[PDB]
């Protein structure tokens, strides 16, 4: 029997991707030599295994290249030798992925794993088969956008304390549709800590800490005045400021219209991105616990905003309840776990 050369790939192929890599394997007899170059004759790195059997390149392969592959067999049966051509995809545009959280993080149980590119995905399915989930406790999840833009993960109910999330965005080499690929693959790992959840009631104009269940702490609060109030729902904490000048132009208000502002204020947690903060409010200590007299903030003492900037992490939850106010857009930002789970389940990815 003479050695038969069998690639991952054909001679003349055109559009193979770049997401895997290229393998060339004998039979009836074993690999003597492979090489791949570009089309400049640079070589592309590879290996060979130990049996002989079985070659594959070990680097990156490109977008818009052509590789020429050359593989020699043997056996006690003689010889064989193939030359292949072929070409990678040429895309049209590249998108790159950020994700969140940041690796090695510690969590709060309300924390999605979100994915933005930055470019509109054409292909909203194919973005999320190339988006490699992996979780301990294991856990069922979805995908759902916020936007064209960024994409969104959560279980149906918050995480599970002590919960390991593994996250591989492996986008290098998938046409994301409309000739768009990835630009690179991104990775993030991060940590699930201790339930924490904050409820503000608008009955008690208390916001309660709960840790795992406890009672930790109870803020008089002053949330939004009836013409700016404070939505009810689940909000997700975000970023925490030692002190951050808010501006209402940020959040779509003009700081010189009437429901306009800018303050400086100190131990900031945001928890919307329409600009819902728990922060200092020097200002209001006598109307906290009492009445609302905010454009949607919740304002609590100087002591109570540091405690909080201190024991209160990115992905816990602030619950708001019985406001004057709607509902917190599922679409905000921080506000997926207003999206009912059939619907976020259900996604739309069209």
């Amino acid at each position: 029997l003479v050695p038969k050369l069998t690639a991952s790939v054909t001679d003349g192929a055109v559009g193979v991707t770049v997401d895997a890599p290229v393998s060339v394997t004998a039979a009836d007899g074993v690999l003597a030599a492979v090489t791949m170059v570009n089309d400049n004759g640079r070589p592309v790195a590879g290996r060979l295994s130990p049996d002989g059997l079985r070659w594959s390149t070990t680097e990156q392969l490109g977008y818009n290249r052509r590789y020429t592959l050359n593989a020699t067999a043997l056996g006690l049966g003689g010889a064989a030798t193939r030359q292949l051509t072929f070409q990678t995809s040429s895309p049209a545009h590249l998108t790159m992925p950020y994700v969140m959280p940041g690796d090695g993080e510690v969590v709060g149980v309300g924390e999605p794993v979100a994915i933005r590119f930055d470019e509109n995905i054409a292909d909203r399915g194919a973005a999320e088969k190339a988006i490699k989930i992996t979780t301990n406790p294991p856990v069922e999840g979805a995908f759902y956008w916020l936007n064209n833009r960024e994409v969104r993960w959560r279980p149906e109910h918050f995480w599970k304390p002590g919960t390991a999330v593994d996250v591989a965005v492996n986008t290098y080499g998938v046409d994301l549709g409309e000739g768009m690929f990835g630009e690179d693959n991104v990775q993030t790992h991060f940590t699930i800590g201790d339930e924490v959840i904050a409820t503000a009631d608008d009955n008690t104009k208390i916001l309660t800490v709960r840790v795992n269940g406890e009672v930790v702490k109870s803020m008089p609060t002053s949330m939004g005045k009836d013409s700016t109030p404070t939505a009810n729902g689940i909000y997700i904490v975000g970023s925490r400021y030692k002190h951050i000048i808010m501006d209402s132009s940020t959040y779509g208000v003009p700081v010189n219209s009437p429901n306009g502002y800018r303050t400086d204020v100190d131990w900031a947690t945001q928890i919307s991105y329409s600009g819902v903060f728990v922060h200092s409010a020097p200002w209001s200590v006598g109307a906290q616990g009492h009445t609302n007299t905010s454009h949607g903030c919740l304002n609590v003492s100087p002591s109570n905003a540091q405690w909080f900037y201190d024991h209160v992490k990115r992905g816990d939850i602030v619950e708001v309840v019985n406001t004057v106010g709607g509902t917190l857009p599922g679409i905000d930002g921080l506000g997926d776990w207003n999206i009912p789970w059939d619907q976020w389940r259900a996604g739309n990815a069209k």
